[PDB]
Order: structure tokens, then C-alpha cells, then sequence
């Protein structure tokens, strides 16, 4: 079956094929489509109270297999052979199995590959993977995600990495780091009923509060490492701020950008997520890549449900902050993003415009229909905040779909935690 | 039966339930969403050259009369009941029925309110209707098209307004206006490949000429009417030029915008589209409502497949053409539509700018929630191609469903019809 994607921009025709391999899993149904839900019941994982039944994990486990031994351009024919009758004899006297170094590695680049929300991923086969299913405390984890950050930080030459933690079991004893972010701030829900601080991570401020952790009421205050070792409580680390890399906002132009007083982290590293690989699950697997300017500039600062910084930049501009169609809201955010880019270039870190990273996405996105002959992509989350059809992907016609491996969401652990 | 959606920047919840009445037609499979397809064949209504079955449309021609019955606010229990029986008979006899003309109206109203692509649904009960189902020549229908231009002109004050042409019967008596629009500039294909004027209606002039038209190879070339009687052939009429009311473009604060010598029709009226009301189809029935800038500055302006003058326009602002992470495309595309605005208002020619139109649209989608329980709307067509996050729309969850009446895309007629 072929269902013809076009790009309305350039003329570009692509024939995917590649939707069949996936898992009819979607809400979408024939009288309505739910596309634009943002976290859907389809693509979380929920946690689980007792192992994958052998039956549907079998099938699942040599599918990966194959596919592991099939991205091979050589035929290694015997291996292949022997591996899948190692595995299936494991899953048939354990109940589970376990993924070999180098299936790992290969795990976790095409889960990226196949993150259909994923911009970024023209890098998908460039990603340093840390194996850590070693791990059994806590405390270990902790050395273990400071490892990670050391390494992607790179004095501001940040490069993409992912450290693995082992593997869901029971789903009593899962191992899981229930921060968003590696990095985060702090969101504070002050007396006079506003929030000082990131609005998003008000819940998990509490959280970290009623933990134990000092609050310090302040708009850039990095929360600690909430770590769970094998369903245990978490307990709480602070990353050692000599490993957090910040960089302070300021406007090429605009002197006055300064007394905003604003800075954000370099490292956008996601930790909340899970892996799933041939039938397995990773409830933690934090990973990190560089930032898009848009993610900052456009979202956290200028989201109405993040740190809201618009209207004070407008007025600070001199615009008419009454006049919608004066276009002031559409000045000021690009100046804002244009501070961003400025920054982090002035201070020698890596952040990408989110032009060059649609031009990416495009070879990307092409490579992949020559090379495997499709591509999960999600339009809505592909496309920039700002300036929409000003870049190639908003005029990409495409189909979004859940392959294997792939990251799916989880539902935050304290919701669902059976605390001691 | 109650799907949950969202607005995570308001915080505000819906449960829509309108979803159940939706035409199952949607190409969305449990395993793929193609949400993102311009044009899918499920919004597309294609030709007949069979009268459609009285048998299959009964349902749908009383399903009509009681949604138009239920519209009044008192109960005319008899007139209501007449109706249906009047239909019912007439179907019987004749193999088709004739709206009454004020049924007419309630279905155009009705279209345009289930019409999820069309951001200006707060004006839904707000449209002028013209009867022309009376019409029998080309000659007629241009007449027509003459009175709703200069109706809807109205000297600058804009206003909304639907044109509709008898209904088909066979299928080989189409009674439609070839158009995309009915003001809109050629594009020719110039000698040495590149393209002069509006890329995107290249194969329609080139009709044109095919059809006696005589190309005029300049930019902003108005091109002729060419309208379809009957089924007949189709007949050239070019529309008097003072009726075709045009905006000079100019920046309020670059002199230099005037040399770029740009402007634009201030009426947006597709004509290419059908009207589906009870099993009913009328493949003839222009309609207008007033621009949003961004379809004029965003858009046919700045997209590559268009006029594509956002280069000139960054060299002029003398920006970093040549480092993208220097903004200069956004920046460029900020003027450019401020540009627009800024004209329309010193014409005293209607026009919307995306953000008063989104916050409307936002209040439009509420009301429909308390009323009906529902409100079709494709994210992906709602939100601006321009500072997508910073409108309300954006951070809006939505469900897209296919409702009765509706506004259905169609084959473009030369692409079928088969010529005397
Ligand atoms: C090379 C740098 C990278 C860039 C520039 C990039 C960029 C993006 C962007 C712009 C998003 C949207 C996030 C949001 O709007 O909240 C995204 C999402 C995502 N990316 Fe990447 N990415 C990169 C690296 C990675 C890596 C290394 C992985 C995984 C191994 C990855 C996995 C994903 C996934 C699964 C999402 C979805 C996140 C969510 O649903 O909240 N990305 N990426
Ligand atoms: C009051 C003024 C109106 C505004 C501000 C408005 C605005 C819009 C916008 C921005 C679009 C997208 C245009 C594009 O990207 O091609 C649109 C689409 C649409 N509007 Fe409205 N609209 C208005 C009136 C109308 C009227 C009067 C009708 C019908 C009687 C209507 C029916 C639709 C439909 C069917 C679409 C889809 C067009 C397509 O798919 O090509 N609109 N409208
Ligand atoms: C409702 C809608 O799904 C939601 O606002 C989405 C839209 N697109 C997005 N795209 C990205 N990259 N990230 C987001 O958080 C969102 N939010
Ligand atoms: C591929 C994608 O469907 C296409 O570019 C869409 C996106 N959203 C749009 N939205 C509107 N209003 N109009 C369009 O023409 C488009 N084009
Ligand atoms: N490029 C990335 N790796 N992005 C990951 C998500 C970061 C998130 N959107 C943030 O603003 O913090
Ligand atoms: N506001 C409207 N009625 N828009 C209808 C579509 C007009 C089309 N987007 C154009 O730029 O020509
Ligand atoms: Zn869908």
C-alpha cells in the first residue's frame, strides 16, 4: 500500500510504506481525529504489577532480533540463528531476556529515529549510550546521571547521550527518575496566588518540598534529583552546580534586555520517558540532545503557562502593548528569540536555530523514505512555534505512527507511587 | 459518550460529544494518522454522472428538515411535520427534493459553522445569502457573481456573503465556477522557466489561454471568470475591473516598501467548493467572508510556492541574508505583515490580524461547546502560519469530524470534464 506524501513547498512526492510494520494503537478512528491531543492514553506506557506474560513477549522479543540483525548490511546468517534461539530459550525459563551491548546501543538510536515528534533527528545514529542496568541504589544513580551530564555539557559543546538503567521487572521494582528534566527550575505558587518560578514544575516542586528538599523562592532555582532505585522511595540528590551550565539572556541591541534578569540551562535533557525494545521497558532512560532557540524563546519564556515574559518585553521595546494588530506580540517574541540565539552564541554553547533545523529535518526526513522507505512524523509537534510556514516542514505532508523501539511517555511516578 | 480536550494554556476543559453525529469518512487508521494531508479524498466530494439514489437519500433529506426544525427557539410542530412528509413524497415522485429558500439559508449558516477549517467561525450566523438556483446560463451566473463582487466589496467595508447555483442533478449538469477564487492573479511560465505573477495558479491560466485567454505577462493579472452552465463548456467573462477592489501595499515605517510595488485583492471569495445539505450537492456556491493578514503577508507573499518576496524584503532591511541563526527571516515576515495590515487600515479596507482573529475563534469554540456539545476544528489549519504559540488556538486540544451541511473540496473541473 501506497500512501503518497507530498510537500507542497518544492513539489517533493515520498510513497510510505513503512505504516504497516506499526502498532494499530492510535485514538484516530473514521469519524474523528484526535491528533492534536498533546499526551495521549496511546502513547504512554503505564506501569505494570507483574512481568510481561512469556506469550506476547516471545513474538515480540525475536521481532526485535530480526530487525537488529536484518540493519546489518552484511548476512550474518548463524549468529542471527543462534541469538534467536538463545533468546527464545531465556524468555521460555526466566519469563524475560536480555539485550546485548551492542543491541542496546542499537535499541536506543532507532527509538529516536522513530520519535515522530522528534526534530532533531538527522543526529539519530549519532548518540553516546551509557549502560548503567548494572545500577541497584539510588546513589548509584545519582554518579550515574552526574556521568551523563558531564559528558553532554562538554564545556558547551553539548553532544547527545542516554543512560539506560535496568530494565522493568515486576513493575514494583522499577528503576525510574522521576524528574521532567535532568534540569529543571523550581515553580513556586506564591501568597498572592501567582507563580514565581516555572509554572510547569509547580507540582514537582511540592513534591521535592514535602521531600525534604529547601525552597528558595526564586525564578531560576534548579530542583534536585528525584531518583527511585527498584520501586523503593526516591530519595534526593542535588547535581552539583558546577555541572549545571547556565547561560544569562541579553539582546544584541536591546541594553536594557540585561535588567530582565534572565538566563536558562543548556542541557534539555528528558528523563521521564520510557524505552520500549522488543517487548521490554526502560521506565528510565534520561537522554539529552542540544536545544532548538524556539523551545526556549517561543515556549518557556513566552508561554502564557511558563514564565510569561512577553508583555514586559513589549513595553520595554517602546510597542503598543494594546493595539493587537499592531503585530507587538510578533516583534517582541522575535527579538526575545533573537536574545536567545545571540546568547548562547556569545557565550560559546551550542544551541540551533529552528530554521537550520527544519532544512535538517527535510534531508532527514528524505533518507529515510530512501533508506527504510518511511517516516513517523507528528506535523503538529515538527513545526516551530513561530514562523510557521516560513519553513519547509509546515508545507511536508506526513503520517504519524508507533513503531518499535520507540519512547513513549509514562504517567508520572508520585501519581501512581505506593509510598512505605 | 464524552472525549476529554484541553487548553493547556487556559487550563479550561471541554467534553465533546458532537462527535457521534460525524460522517465516518475520515482516512484516519488505528495504526496511522494522516491528519496532516492538504486535501485528503475524505473532504473531497467527487462527480456523478448518475442522480443520487432516492432510496439513499431520504435519511439524509429528513435528517436535514429536523435539524432545521430543531434550529428555531419555539416548536412549529406543525409546519415541522408538514415538511417532512412533503419531502418524503417529493423524493417519492420526483427522485429529489428543493430546500425552501430559507432552508437554504440556515444550511449555508450551518456549513460555514461546521466548516473546522475556517478560523472566522464567530461570524457564522452572520452571512448574506443569494439565491441563484433560479439560474440557466453562463452568461446568468456571471450576473450573479457581478452582484455578490460589489455586494461584498461594499467600498471597503467587507462583507460576508454566499452565491448559490442550482444543485446537481444528473452530474453531468454541473452548474460551478472553475475558479479557485473569484479575484485572483495569473501566473504564466516564462520563457526562460521562472514564473511570473501567482505560482499557484500557473495550470488555471494556462487554461485560459487555451481558452481564447489573452495572457497580459504581468505580475498582479487579474484573471478571468470562467464559469460552467449546465455541464455545458465553460465561458470566459472577465470581471469589470472596478469591481475588483485592490490594496496598495506599503510599510508605515519603510518608505521603500512602496518600490516593491506590491498589492493585493481585497476580497477572498473561493468559488471551486461544494455545499453538501441534506444528500443534496450544489457544486456551484461561491462564498467570501474578509482576510486574516497572514493569508496575504505569510502566505502569498512569503511562501516559496508563491510570490516569494521574502528575500527582497531582508536584503532591503539590509539582515544577515546569509546566517540564518540571525532571524532575519522571521523579522522580515513580521514587517512584511505589518506591511499588510497597515495598508488595509489606510484603505478603510476590512481586514483580521491572526491574533484578534484566534481570540475570537477561542470564545466561538466555547459557545459551541454550551450549545451543540461539539466544535470540528483541524488544528493544523486553525493555528497562523506566524507566531503559532503565541495565539490561543495553538495550545487548544481539538477534534476534527466531518458534520451535515458542510462545505466539501471538489475535483478541478478541467481535470474531468469532458468537452463537447
Ligand atoms: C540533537 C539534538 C536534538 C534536537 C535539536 C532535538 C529537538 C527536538 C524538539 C524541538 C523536540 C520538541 C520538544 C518539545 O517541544 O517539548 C523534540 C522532541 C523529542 N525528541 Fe529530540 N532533539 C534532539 C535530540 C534528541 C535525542 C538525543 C533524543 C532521544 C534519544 C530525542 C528524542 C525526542 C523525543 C522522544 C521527543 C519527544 C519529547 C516529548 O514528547 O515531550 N531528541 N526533539
Ligand atoms: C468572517 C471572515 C472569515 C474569516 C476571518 C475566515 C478566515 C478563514 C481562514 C484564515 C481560513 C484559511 C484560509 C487558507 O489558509 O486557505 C478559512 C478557511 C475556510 N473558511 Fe473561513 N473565514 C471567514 C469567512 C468564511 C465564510 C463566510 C465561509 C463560508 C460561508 C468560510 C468558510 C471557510 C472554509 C470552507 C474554509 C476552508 C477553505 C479551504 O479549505 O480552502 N469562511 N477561513
Ligand atoms: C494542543 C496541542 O497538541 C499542543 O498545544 C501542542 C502543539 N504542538 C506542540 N509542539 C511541540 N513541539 N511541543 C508542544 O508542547 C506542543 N504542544
Ligand atoms: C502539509 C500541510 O497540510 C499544509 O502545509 C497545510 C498546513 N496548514 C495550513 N493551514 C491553512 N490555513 N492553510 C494551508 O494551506 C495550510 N497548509
Ligand atoms: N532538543 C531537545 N532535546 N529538547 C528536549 C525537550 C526540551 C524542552 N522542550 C524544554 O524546553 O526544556
Ligand atoms: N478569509 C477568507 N475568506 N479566506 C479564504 C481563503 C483565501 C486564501 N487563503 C487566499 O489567501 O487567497
Ligand atoms: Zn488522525
Amino acid at each position: 500500500r501506497h500512501v503518497r506524501i507530498k510537500n507542497w513547498g518544492s513539489g517533493m512526492t515520498f510513497q510510505d510504506t513503512l505504516h504497516h510494520k506499526a502498532k494499530g494503537i492510535l485514538t484516530c478512528r473514521s469519524k474523528s481525529c484526535l491528533g492534536s491531543i498533546m499526551t495521549p492514553k496511546s502513547l504512554t506506557r503505564g506501569p505494570r504489577d507483574k512481568p510481561t506474560p512469556p506469550d506476547e513477549l516471545l513474538p515480540q522479543a525475536i521481532e526485535f532480533v530480526n530487525q537488529y540483525y536484518g540493519s546489518f548490511k552484511e548476512a550474518k546468517i548463524e549468529e542471527h540463528l543462534a541469538r534467536v534461539e538463545a533468546v527464545t530459550k531465556e524468555i521460555e525459563t526466566t519469563g524475560t531476556y536480555q539485550l546485548t551491548g551492542d543491541e542496546l546501543i542499537f535499541a536506543t538510536k532507532q527509538a529516536w529515529r522513530n520519535a515522530p515528534r522528534c526534530i532533531g533527528r538527522i543526529q539519530w545514529s549519532n548518540l553516546q549510550v551509557f549502560d548503567a542496568r548494572s545500577c541497584s541504589t539510588a546513589r548509584e544513580m545519582f554518579e550515574h546521571i552526574c556521568r551523563h551530564v558531564r559528558y553532554s555539557t562538554n564545556n558547551g559543546n553539548i553532544r547527545s547521550a542516554i543512560t539506560v538503567f535496568p530494565q522493568r521487572s515486576d513493575g514494583k521494582h522499577d528503576f525510574r527518575v522521576w524528574n521532567a528534566q535532568l534540569i529543571r527550575y523550581a515553580g513556586y505558587q506564591m501568597p498572592d496566588g501567582s507563580i514565581r518560578g516555572d509554572p510547569a514544575n509547580v507540582e514537582f516542586t511540592q513534591l521535592c518540598i514535602d521531600l525534604g528538599w529547601k525552597p528558595k523562592y526564586g525564578r531560576f532555582d534548579v530542583v534536585p534529583l528525584v531518583l527511585q532505585a527498584n520501586g523503593r522511595d526516591p530519595e534526593l540528590f542535588e547535581i552539583p552546580p558546577d555541572l549545571v551550565l547556565e547561560v544569562a539572556m541579553e539582546h544584541p541591541k536591546y541594553e536594557w534586555f540585561r535588567e530582565l534578569e534572565l538566563k536558562w540551562y543548556a542541557l534539555p535533557a528528558v528523563a521521564n520517558m520510557l524505552l520500549e525494545v522488543g517487548g521490554l521497558e526502560f521506565p528510565g532512560c534520561p537522554f539529552n540532545g542540544w536545544y532548538m532557540g524556539t523551545e526556549i524563546g517561543v515556549r518557556d519564556f513566552c508561554d502564557v503557562q511558563r514564565y510569561n515574559i512577553l508583555e514586559e518585553v513589549g513595553r520595554r521595546m517602546g510597542l503598543e502593548t494594546h493595539k493587537l494588530a499592531s503585530l507587538w506580540k510578533d516583534q517582541a517574541v522575535v527579538e526575545i528569540n533573537i536574545a536567545v540565539l545571540h546568547s548562547f552564541q556569545k557565550q560559546n554553547v551550542t544551541i540551533m536555530d529552528h530554521h537550520s533545523a527544519a532544512e535538517s529535518f527535510m534531508k532527514y526526513m528524505q533518507n529515510e523514505y530512501r533508506s527504510r522507505g518511511g517516516c513517523p512524523a507528528d506535523w503538529i509537534w515538527l513545526v516551530p512555534p513561530m514562523s510557521g510556514s516560513i519553513t519547509p516542514v509546515f508545507h511536508q505532508e506526513m503520517l504519524n505512527y508507533v513503531l518499535s523501539p520507540f519512547y513513549y511517555y509514562q504517567v508520572e511516578a508520585w501519581k501512581t507511587h505506593v509510598w512505605q
